[PDB]
């Protein structure tokens, strides 16, 4: 089997031991069977994404940066701490990813509301539509972006949207979390809102131009968490089980 | 004063620690400090076993929530307990429990049965077969249940790969403690659950 994948080479090399019981062209294609989304539909992407989203909401809720700054000073000091039920997480995007995250955040105690341009009826979650966007934003303390990039979501996360987020929550200023696509945000507005305090903090997994430039100001900011577009990663061992099975079945799905 | 929010608050902290360790937060922050964009190989929660010692109210709440997030979860208590949805181990099953555990979570009360229970000999029985090759220790019960000199020695030797500590043998933790500067140790000042003073 020909393997030409621009993934982590060590993870590919390691995953070949056992797989296809192998012309590895770094010595099945992704920037040379597709390596990602005959396509590969990795069933673990949703649950992986929800781990990242949950982690961001907890990092912000539990004041991780303030406690780490105290730890760096070797200073023992308890801070006033809201519970998850004191914070409304507003999720823009009520597809598979938004629905999974909503359910899990609510089970952890967060108040959760959802938004999509056209109304969706989601069991257990109050949802808002385009006409209800202002009301949705005004209730939201932690804004979570799980939207696709379409013409309707180009630069949707912008200065005016951030200015309509709630300032009535326990931190007095909203937080922005995005793991959809960088084209959905106006990065200059995010930076200016962080500098001005309109946004109290952010978690960004996606950027207008990836990989994020080493000169970006996002890297050093005290209340911004940067991840390199890894909210969900495929396991290459899972890809080969998909290729083995589809190679075997063909010898005995998911054609584009 | 019985603050009804303590359980759910505790589970927030426990969930946060398990995700911080799972998602390699320290490694990604070190990358960010270098302004270096680099993806790391990433297990999913289903690749990690969280073993919770203490299957009272706190342990049960945490176990349920960790399993809903995708973690493999097992529980331990000295007495046999049957807990819906969670595999549990008893006194006789302690060594088996430890050998299956990648992230050890302490949610025990402090009694003569739990005094200094988290010690070098216990850490030596934890799994090294998980995706990081070394176990992690997380404690939010009481500091009297751990032997801090053993935690430090195990971190130095690599017997423990990292830790999250909310409780300590002597609180407040001394400014001279080695815990504060370690790259894979998270320190919180006994705040896994705080009572809301308006409720008092
Ligand atoms: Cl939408």
């Amino acid at each position: 089997v020909i393997v030409d994948l621009k993934f982590i080479p060590e993870e590919v090399e390691a995953a070949l031991a056992g797989a296809f019981p192998v012309i590895d062209l770094a010595d099945v294609v992704w920037k040379s069977f597709s390596g990602g989304a005959v396509r590969f539909v990795d069933r673990t992407l949703t649950t992986r994404m929800s781990e990242w989203v949950m982690m961001q909401c907890l990092l912000h809720l539990r004041q991780h940066r303030a406690y780490e700054a105290l730890a760096k000073k070797h200073e023992w000091r308890d801070l006033s701490q809201p519970e998850a039920a004191d914070v409304t997480v507003g999720i823009m995007g009520m597809g598979v990813l938004g629905q999974d995250a909503a359910r899990k955040l609510a089970a952890m105690g967060f108040k959760v509301i959802g938004w999509s341009r056209s109304k969706r009826v989601i069991e257990g979650v109050e949802t808002y539509d385009a006409a209800g966007l202002d009301a949705f934003l005004g209730r939201t303390d932690f804004l979570v972006g799980l939207l696709p990039l379409t013409p309707d979501t180009r630069g949707i996360f912008n200065a005016a949207l951030f200015a309509k987020l709630s300032r009535n929550g326990p931190f007095g200023a909203p937080v922005f979390i995005n793991a959809g696509r960088g084209g959905s945000q106006v990065e200059a507005d995010i930076l200016e809102c962080l500098d001005s305090g309109v946004l109290g903090g952010a978690s960004l997994d996606v950027f207008e131009r990836e990989p994020l430039s080493p000169e970006s100001r996002f890297w050093d900011m005290p209340n911004v968490y940067v991840t390199p577009h890894v909210a969900a990663s495929s396991d290459v061992r899972a890809l080969f089980v998909h290729v083995e099975h589809q190679i075997a079945r063909f010898e005995s799905e998911h054609v584009v």
